[PDB]
C-alpha cells in the first residue's frame, strides 16, 4: 500500500492509525484504497493519487489545489489550498476520520 | 488529464506527439486510451506514474529513481531532477514515432 511521508509533521503523528469516516472512505476507495484502517501517510498518498488523477492542482500554479465545489472541497471545506501548508492539510483531514484506539 | 510547466515554452508543451510503443505501454498502464497527446499530456501521465509507484524518493521527493523500471528503460538513465524540464523534454522526444 503506499503511503507518504512529509518532514514538515511529527512520524508518530503520521503513523496514527485511522478509520476514515464515509465521505473519505469513498474518496479513498475511488482511487483504488481496499481497506477501512489506514496510517495517516497511507491516507495522504492516497488523497494525492486523487488530486492528480482529477488534476485538481492550478495548471499555472501546481502547488495550489482548486478542491472547490468537488468532494475533497466538501470534507477540507475551502476552495482552495496549497500543498506546501501541511499542518494545515493534516487539520483538515483530521475531522473525516475516528483515530483507531 | 494535462499538466504544463514554465521552463518550455508554452507552445512547445502542447506539440501533438505519437508515443513509441513501450512508452505508449506505460501511459496505458495509467489510464491513457488515446494514440497521440500533447507533450503536457504525455507528462501527465508520466507524472502519475510515478506517483503511483511512487519511483520518487522518500525524503528527496522531487528525485526520481527510475533504474530497473520500464521508465528507465526508456530515459536511459537511472535517476533524474524533475525540476530539469528540459532534459525531461529531451528524453520523452527520443521515444516517439512518426504520425
Ligand atoms: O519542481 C518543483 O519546483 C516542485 C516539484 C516537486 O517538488 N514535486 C514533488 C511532488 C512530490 C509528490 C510526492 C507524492 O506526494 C503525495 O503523495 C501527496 N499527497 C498529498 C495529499 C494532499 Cl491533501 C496534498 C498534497 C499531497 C501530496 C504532494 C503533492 C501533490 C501536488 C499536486 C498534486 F496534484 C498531487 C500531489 N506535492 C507534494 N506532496 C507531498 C505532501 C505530503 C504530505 C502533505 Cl500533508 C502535503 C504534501
Ligand atoms: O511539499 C512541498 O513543500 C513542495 C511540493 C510541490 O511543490 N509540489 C508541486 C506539485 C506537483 C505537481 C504535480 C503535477 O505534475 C505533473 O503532471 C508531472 N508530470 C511529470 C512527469 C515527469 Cl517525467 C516528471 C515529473 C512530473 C510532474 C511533476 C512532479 C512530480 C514529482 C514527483 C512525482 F512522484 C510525480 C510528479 N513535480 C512537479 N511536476 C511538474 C513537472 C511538469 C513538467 C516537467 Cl518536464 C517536470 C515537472
Amino acid at each position: 500500500d503506499g503511503a507518504v511521508t512529509t518532514s514538515q509533521i511529527p512520524a508518530s503523528e503520521q503513523e496514527t492509525l485511522v478509520r476514515p469516516k464515509p465521505l473519505l472512505l469513498k474518496l479513498l476507495k475511488s482511487v483504488g484504497a481496499q481497506k477501512d484502517t489506514y496510517t495517516m501517510k497511507e491516507v495522504l498518498f492516497y488523497l494525492g493519487q486523487y488530486i492528480m488523477t482529477k488534476r485538481l492542482y492550478d495548471e499555472k500554479q501546481q502547488h495550489i489545489v482548486y478542491c472547490s465545489n468537488d468532494l475533497l472541497g466538501d470534507l477540507f471545506g475551502v476552495p482552495s489550498f496549497s500543498v506546501k501548508e501541511h499542518r494545515k492539510i493534516y487539520t483538515m483531514i483530521y475531522r473525516n476520520l475516528v483515530v483507531v484506539n
